[PDB]
């Protein structure tokens, strides 16, 4: 997958964006089964002033998650997932609940493609990670954070 | 609905981007009836010259408007939310209608979150909205305009 | 088409970012027959460092290139089409293709607007535009490098 996470600028501290892109990271992977290294956690930062709610000029402490995902994967599970993110997020961001917004959008895999590859069916990550060569293999491996 | 709009730095002042979200956000409750506070209009600015069409750089003068909604309206419905999108962000911004892009992506509901909760299908914000917790609905009525 | 290239701040030049948008919009006219001016590549830079994979905070040499393509086209075009965006980016950037993700979204062509005009069905281009007014072929045309 790929989330884009809109927020404004220095709402985040580097240390604050690796919690929060851990805390997404961490959601999918355990709810999906996919390779960390397959989550990308993308920051589009705005100066704080550039989100409007109702019409009405927010601060710096709204967050929208765009994350982008291969179809075929439940309503039940997609639901589980959004509302991990919003939990997670919340927490490693430090930010009430109130504050997040998360959508999410799905193509064909075989329009979608990670590492210059195009991705697999989902849940069949392994196979195709195992026939992958040598060095892009141990590319991918070294996105790894526990 | 989250409008992302795409616009080059400086084109928009701060009561340009009031006005050009306010008529956006006035569009989308005119049409679909959802609450002025359920609309998102969120601004992405780059520096001029980070656009091309048909790989010719563009100045400052470009918007694209990406709406993101929920399943479950009609092609007619779409076709004229698009429209006064472009025609009331081309008085908004000052900016010619031969200048402005819109693009609608659809989700389901059960995947979109606003707020911190699941969006209802599109024709019954009312209730969704009256058996939120008190102090959810006081938050959401403090992004009226 | 809106193709949306998600790059760090400076590794492009305004040269590379050039001839990633010329790599692009001509594999996009040369596989779709859709005409040049109909493709807009719109780069989003931010610092680097807001990139994470895996966890991983990224240097400046990852790219993201999100497509935005009217419903119509097979998924056989589709796939040639990401393949040669990713062999012809990695050459105008001088990236290796490891570093290239490309994912493509698709909505109906009734709900997507170019030049303040609602598209037509994909191939039919031809007839769209000889119906436009001169005016707006003649801007349009302006818009081939």
């Amino acid at each position: 997958p790929v989330y884009m996470v809109y927020v404004s600028q220095d709402r985040l501290t580097p240390s604050a964006k690796h919690a929060v892109a851990k805390a997404i990271t961490d959601a999918h992977r355990g709810l999906t089964g996919t390779q960390h290294f397959l989550a990308q956690v993308n920051f589009q930062e705005q100066p704080a002033g550039n989100v409007f709610l109702g019409g009405v000029q927010q601060g710096g402490d709204t967050i929208f998650v765009h994350g982008l995902h291969r179809e075929g994967r439940s309503a039940d599970l997609k639901g589980q997932l959004a509302q991990r993110i919003v939990d997670d997020v919340s927490v490693a961001a430090e930010i009430d609940r109130k504050h997040i917004w998360v959508y999410f959008g799905e193509m064909p895999a075989q329009q979608m493609v990670q590492y210059g590859r195009f991705l697999p069916q989902p849940g069949h990550e392994g196979e195709w990670f195992d026939n992958l060569s040598s060095d892009e293999r141990a590319f991918m491996e070294t996105n790894v954070d526990v």
